[PDB]
């Protein structure tokens, strides 16, 4: 048919073959069609489509492309797509040519106007949306960046001259910006037996609980804004290059992680009952604190410390630990049941600011992963499950959504420094660690038949809480 005849040939041309069941697959359309698989210039084409601007695929596409596509080649595919050729003289016109006149060319303008001139501003937008939300694929390779340059700036047009010029104003800003707000007053910097710049003393029991959470919400909301999408797509920090693909979201892992075993560490090596109830007491008005802020990321670090093996078991603990304390910790806990029921309902009815619970989305994603195939298959052709990583962009969204939540607390920098460096394993192994910690329980609490030995006091100052109301 004469649809296909005008647009460009197959030996010279790869994104015009005609779509098929054998190279695209969509969803249910009740409009835009919506992209549920295909191969990478089936994709390609979509996401540089003359007939319309696709935001929503655009937005996603570049989100979730490394699961599928390097960035080196994803460049060279747009490149590649960019350079459409044109069609030869009609006969009337190659005559016409020939005696030294001006052709009238009225098919090669259409196809300029309605194919030629709409696929290469959309190559052009995706470039634009690639340095503006993306800019670290540009960072972790110069030579991609190198690339783009080269690129946009051997772009001839008068439609195109603006394009180029937004693309290269957002790669100046990001170059700049690698390098180089309060709407109400915070509140007072809370201390209790630790004094300001007395860094040597700084512990658990020593700080103030309100200033502990207070810091550990300022520490966990940087670390929850600072992770990017792309770091969660294909389960990347999971896989071999995951210290550079996903480096903000293994920080925040770590930290979770660090803090955690740090809240057991502190129980377990509290020999003395008196002693252990006081640091277990503690941690709830940590958690009481963390309540109070949103910081559901913080609330739920402390339920996995006290559900954790060696804490868990402790009876002789949680016997002495006052009934109100109980209640809201065991309330903390059922967040978590039926998958998280409790947790969804507080998240969504709750007021800004807030630090989610990040776990939850890690172990979603790993879901979509591990139970949708990366590919479909069709006549016997593999086609890329785009509705995969729609799925899994679609959470990562929803992870956005809170990233825009500045807190109106005061940083103490040497209280987040404490908790920035925490390293309660040491030189020792995760499930080194964890053993340790478990034996250690079975040490100061030994299983019901052998009785409970006393244990020396080991802190030489206060244990009474100055609590959970603030000094104003
Ligand atoms: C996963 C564990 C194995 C588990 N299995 O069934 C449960 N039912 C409830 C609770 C519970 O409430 N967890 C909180 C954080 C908690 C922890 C330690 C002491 C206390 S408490 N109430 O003694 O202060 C509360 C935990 C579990």
């Amino acid at each position: 048919g004469e649809e296909q005849m005008r647009l460009p040939s197959a030996d010279v041309y790869r994104f015009a073959e005609p779509d098929s069941e054998e190279n695209i697959i969509f969803e249910e359309n009740m409009g835009i069609p919506i992209i549920k698989a295909g191969t990478v210039i089936k994709l390609i084409e979509r996401l540089t489509y003359h007939m319309y601007a696709d935001p929503n695929f655009v937005r996603t596409f570049l989100t979730t492309y490394r699961s599928f596509c390097k960035p080196q080649e994803l460049l060279s595919l747009i490149i590649e797509r960019f350079e459409i050729p044109e069609p030869e003289p009609t006969e009337a016109d190659r005559i016409a040519i020939e005696n030294g006149d001006q052709p009238l060319s009225a098919e090669l303008k259409r196809f300029r106007k309605e194919y030629i001139q709409p696929v290469q501003l959309r190559v052009l937008n995706v470039c634009r949306h690639w340095v503006e939300h993306h800019f670290y694929d540009f960072e972790r390779d110069a030579y991609l960046l190198q690339r783009m340059e080269e690129f946009i700036g051997t772009v001839r047009g008068k439609a195109m001259k603006k394009w180029v010029e937004s693309i290269t104003k957002i790669i100046q800003r990001k170059k700049i910006a690698r390098d180089n707000t309060f709407q109400s007053s915070p509140p007072t910097v809370e201390w209790h037996i630790s004094r300001p710049g007395h860094i040597e003393t700084f512990d658990l029991l020593t700080l103030h609980p309100i200033e502990i959470a207070r810091q550990l919400t300022l520490l966990e909301s940087d670390l929850y804004r600072a992770v990017q999408p792309s770091e969660l797509v294909g389960s990347v920090w999971t896989k071999e290059d995951k210290e550079i693909n996903s480096p903000n979201l293994l920080k925040m892992i770590r930290h979770t992680t660090n803090l955690t075993l740090w809240f057991e560490k502190c129980i377990v090596e509290t020999e003395n009952l008196e002693e252990r109830v006081a640091v277990v007491s503690r941690i709830i008005e940590i958690l009481q604190v963390f309540q109070e802020l949103n910081n559901f990321n913080g609330v739920l670090e402390v339920v996995s410390a006290m559900n954790s093996s060696p804490v868990y078991r402790l009876d002789h603990t949680f016997e002495q630990i006052p009934s109100r304390q109980k209640k809201i910790l065991e309330e903390a806990h059922e967040l978590s049941e039926d998958h998280y029921k409790k947790y969804l309902a507080k998240l969504r009815s709750i007021n800004p600011p807030c630090v989610p619970f990040f776990g939850i989305y890690l172990t979603n994603i790993l879901k979509t992963e591990e139970g949708n195939p990366e590919v479909l298959k069709r006549h016997g052709k593999e086609l890329i499950n785009f509705s995969k990583r729609r799925k899994v962009a679609e959470i990562t969204g929803e992870i956005q959504q809170y990233q825009n939540q500045p807190y109106c607390l005061r940083v103490e920098s040497d209280i987040k420094r404490f908790f920035e460096n925490l390293n309660p394993m040491g030189n020792s192994m995760e499930k080194e660690f964890t053993d340790y910690l478990f034996n250690k329980s079975l040490e100061i609490e030994p299983r019901n038949p052998k009785p409970l030995p006393r244990f020396p006091k080991k802190y030489s100052y206060p244990l009474k809480s100055p609590g959970v109301r603030p000094s104003n």
